[PDB]
DNA sequence: TCCAGATACACAAAAAAAAAAA
């Protein structure tokens, strides 16, 4: 059988070395003298490496002269073969890939050789017992695997990591940026715990029906759009853009939502609406997608298109993740939810922007004495919680207990945070404006 | 090419088993039906096992009767061959040597087969790179010698228990013992119960999200590094290394973690950080790995390299075992979990170093009225429960009930222990310092 | 198509009959005259049966004489064939297996014959209807079952049961044992009201926490181990073997538990401990297991292994049944406890040894005016009280009433006995030594 | 083979038809029997039958 | 079908961000015994040569 | 592999009773 090898890869490596000299540093750290297969190729590579290490400039003429000095010019095919190799070079940009291919082929060939060597033993014990045969397998495989080393995926001593951490904390002494390092939510208490909405993270807001989930997410997105510079993308798979716009106008302009919807407004309400209209038309930092049944690929494509068009994004909202469709798994729901969650996390990591994805809760919450949500109430949510960087629930006590002393107030439960504290935050809820607010009072 | 085999040993063992049956128990633990080379011998051994396990007496007549019940006498060679096996056997006093030699020959043949498999697997990679092939080769070679683990988990007689009790009483009589033998955990009650993290054991720390698994593991690792001489190896598969160093500085200097993260510090905090850094650079006995999705083979290789370079290890931490990937079992999860647990146990036995493998619990735990974990709530609980030596759980009631009067207190539950008592321990939890301390 | 038979099996049967005559009673109840297949084999078997029934010794000479009498020497292959019949027999220890193989061959041959007869009759109704054919088939297939004469399980007539019961009663009557017919418990009153721990029974000892439950169980185990011969098996799901061993040493050597735990002893205590250790090492008839959360199959397998190693058991103890786990029924506790109790009862029946399983009590006992426990107080325990054979509760009046004039005395109330009277006994308690004793005065 | 998915599909189809035709749609529904076990007999949103989507999709 | 396979190879190479050229695609197709179906290296070379520019690739 | 409907045993226990404390 033909051993695995790529002569074209070796020719490309030689051509790239001849044509380009500034990239020798990267090539020198990936290939050796014994990695090449063809003997004339080995001689040519040895000569080129010797010339390059000698410090002399590399060119076809000097390479031919050096080969003639050792009388190996005719052995490697002559000057014509070298000229053909130089002419057949595709480009010098991808010499690293060629070197990696050559190294991989050498590794697999040596592994096959070691396998044949161990296989030969056993057909001729030569006095060795089973224990000796077992022992002289691990040593050979470890020898053939030790040549490759992870870079830099290796254990590190405390000195380097401690020095890097000291450097990090020394530069962070200046410019505190008032605590928040990501996207300002607008609520001081939640800013203290979450330290803003960090990028490359997945944030999940979940609650029972009619709790204030879409309102909370829209408030966060509106504050981000008002403060930040890059646009904020919203995927409204539940409601049309008209209703979201009416809610935003009611929230910003301090105008009753019902009067806006029914068209019963006085002069002051119109003045407030005109002011917020002027502000919104001056900003131009909001995008709404009202399409239904979007697949993860479509969401990714549209997000990438917007990001490339405007150079970046600030925040992405999905409402909600259970309404997305994966046609390849229409016969299974749990796997579909897992794929949706993994795709959302991958998109968040790729675009380096936070993604606020909403979710629903199971009906087991209301069949218990205590109605406070937990992490198990999310529907089909092994993956929903496994790959979530922050889970925030919404709980209003006045819904279940009409006589509760916490009327006109809501609690945000941080059920999970990888690098932050957890707890509860109390916020004032004003439904007629579709707005949350800081708790000025007790 | 003649593969390694020996018909004489098979004939002798078959004749001996036919001749005498009181020796079946001694031989049944050394050979298996698939070890025999030729097919008729495998059929004969299968029939012998079926007859003997049923309790019926085994002779030539009943064996020939059994083989006829499935139309198999012709394939073996008829009653004549069995009669020849019964007659030509001189004796059966040295049957165990034949069992050992046939097992050795079968092992050699299996190793030859695995070598041929790896050799042929490299000519048609089918989209696989060199690292995957090397990992598969290492796994195949290692799985051959790993199967020699059995004959355990049985009730003890009176003599062993009495000797252990007398040794314990004598050790209690002796004062210079300090109550611990292995790695001191730094906590009072935990040392009283577990007697330290004993060597060559697998420890499983399991808790719900946001409970204090990483904090507890890091505290144990810091205590081991401060006390022991040989270094401590940490496999961080989820967190960056800088965050781990920040947590360690906060825990050792009693400085708020948020202050370090944000950069608002005073003079006392800087002095404490300087002293802690001085101590840490004086010790220099910790190693942190931040790779993601490590295979068991890579973990084993890195651990062995570190041990050879430094001459020994004291503690190994994995965070966590649910992230490790087995390339050959990407289509099954329970088998992958079993393989990971077995590999960790084998590494712990080989290096004589305890391994702290964190785990996560199923979501059905939160549906019950009582939120405290049990041994049956583990994710893929079977293999992990079977292969573990010390299972600990972390429970904080303030996470579920904010109004609970147990603020600033965590409960450690010892769900399993082979050589010790089970129970519960309460510890003081200080979140801002990411530290577990003793409870008054 | 060759009919199902094996000439080697019948040849071995007749050879074993000729060689040995001391096991004829062990083989005459299986094979019959017509159950053989080969005609010469049937003839020689009939001759052997005729010789044996006459009481005459059986050997080659007698067989040859009988064959000459019936002039069947040529019909049986000659005297050389007769010698070969008794020559190719390895051993006579497995004659019953050969006999049952021959019987099975005869049965399957008869079944094939009946099936062929039914098939032949089907194609030739001879003026019969489908119902008649079905009835004929039912009768033919039922005749084979009726003529079985040997079937495992199933209903049995009253004569055999009566004979076995009378034999058991006579055997018990011929052996004087002073009213004890089981395993000695160590207490006179308990033995009088229980006749020891009978086999194939599930015994439950239950009490409130910190009442002397484990102490009573270990006292029974120590007494049984000292008295009996076959080993005792203990499953400790709460304490390791070390604590149990320390308690046993303290009880048998009359040494304070606190002194043993703290390591402070004296010369007399050391001498007593050495003597107890020597006696226990001389006996060596106990086993302790500490694995937690044992499934019923695991304990069954371990008990089977120990019994096979030592050729029997004397007592199996579990402490306690409420810690065992059944993975398949984790969604309901009541069904899990029912399965645990059923498995314990099945193990007791199979190994023919008494099983003792400990259990707890509900907190509802405290609410009621009377603190004396009853059957219903056991925890999730429908099958616990519906499957046990003897239930005993440990009651200490001093715990609830410090002014009671019965300090240091624990009363055992027999809450249930399926085949005996119910009642209560009084025993003294020794906390400083952790040992129950008989009450006097 | 699955009643919950069938009810979810029915509710989704009704909502889609209402959105398409631009017309109010009244979908009468039943209630579960868990209401009868409570001292307060006033219905709640969670008492609808096989009704994840019924209460998560209605306006 | 050969175009389908070569497009699958191109998608696999470019989705990870690694550079794509004749050598990389040829070595990727050869690793799975699929270079013979598409016509060998000659067809890939002809395809690379026959394209003047990508001005209207969209 | 989750969601939803329904029969039955058990845990107390929960309050209420309520006795009785006042
Ligand atoms: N004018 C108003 N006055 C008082 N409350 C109002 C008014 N308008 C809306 N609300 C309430 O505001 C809340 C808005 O709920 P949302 O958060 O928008 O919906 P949701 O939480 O996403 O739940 P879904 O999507 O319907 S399952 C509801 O509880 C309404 O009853
Ligand atoms: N920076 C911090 N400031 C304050 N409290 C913190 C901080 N980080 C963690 N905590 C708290 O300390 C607890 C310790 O949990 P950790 O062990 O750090 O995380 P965890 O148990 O690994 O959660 P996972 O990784 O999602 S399973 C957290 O649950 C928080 O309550
Ligand atoms: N030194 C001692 N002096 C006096 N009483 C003691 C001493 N040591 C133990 N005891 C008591 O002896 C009794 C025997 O304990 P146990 O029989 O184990 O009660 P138990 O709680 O039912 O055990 P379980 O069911 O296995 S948890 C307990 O009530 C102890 O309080
Ligand atoms: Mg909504
Ligand atoms: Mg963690
Ligand atoms: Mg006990």
């Amino acid at each position: 059988k033909v051993p695995p090898h790529s002569l074209e890869a070796e020719q490309s490596v030689i051509g790239g070395l001849l044509l380009d000299n500034e990239r020798w540093d990267t090539v020198s750290e990936h290939v050796m003298t014994q990695d090449f297969y063809s003997r004339p190729h080995r001689l040519i590579f040895d000569g080129v490496k010797s010339i390059l290490e000698a410090g002399k400039p590399l060119d076809l003429i000097t390479l031919s002269e050096y080969l003639e000095q050792r009388e190996q010019l005719e052995d490697v095919g002559g000057f014509a073969y070298l000229a053909d190799l130089a002419k057949n070079t595709p480009s010098a940009a991808n010499i690293n890939a060629y070197a990696e291919i050559v190294a991989e082929r050498a590794l697999v060939r040596n592994l096959i050789g070691v396998a044949n060597e161990i296989a030969d033993a056993g057909y001729d014990p030569q006095g060795r017992n089973a224990e000796d045969l077992l022992d002289l397998a691990e040593s050979k495989v470890f020898a053939i695997a030790e040549a490759r080393t992870s870079e830099n995926e290796g254990p590190k001593n405390v000195d380097s990591i401690l020095e890097r951490t000291l450097e990090r904390i020394e530069l962070l002494y200046k410019t505190p940026q008032d605590g928040v390092t990501g996207v300002n939510t607008g609520f001081t208490d939640l800013n203290k715990k979450t330290a803003g909405l960090q990028g490359s993270d997945l944030i999940i807001v979940a609650a029972r029906p009619s709790m204030g989930k879409t309102t909370f997410a829209m408030n966060l997105c509106e504050n981000a759009a008002m403060e930040q510079d890059k646009p904020v993308l919203i995927f409204s798979l539940e409601m049309p853009a008209e209703q979201i716009m009416m809610r935003m106008l009611a929230s910003l302009s301090r105008v009753d939502q019902t009067k806006i919807r029914t068209g019963q407004l006085d002069d002051e309400d119109w003045a407030r609406i005109s002011s917020t209209m002027g502000i919104l038309m001056e900003k131009k930092n909001m995008y709404i997608d009202d399409s239904s049944g979007l697949t993860p690929t479509e969401v990714r494509s549209r997000a990438r298109r917007i990001a490339r068009e405007h150079g970046g994004l600030s925040l992405i909202m999905v409402d909600y993740l259970q309404l997305m469709r994966v046609p390849a798994l229409t016969d299974n729901r749990t796997l579909e939810i897992a794929e949706i969650s993994r795709s959302l996390k991958a998109l968040a990591k790729e675009l380096n922007v936070p993604v606020v994805a909403l979710s629903q809760l199971n009906r087991s919450l209301e069949q218990r004495a205590d109605k406070r949500p937990v992490n198990s109430d999310l529907r089909e949510s092994g993956s929903i919680e496994q790959d979530a960087d922050l889970i925030m629930f919404i709980y209003r006590d006045e819904v279940y207990h009409p006589d509760s002393p916490l009327k006109g107030t809501a609690e945000i439960i941080i059920g999970k945070q990888r690098n932050g504290p957890i707890g509860s935050v109390r916020l004032t809820f004003q439904g007629h404006y579709s707005r949350f607010d800081n708790y000025a009072g007790p």
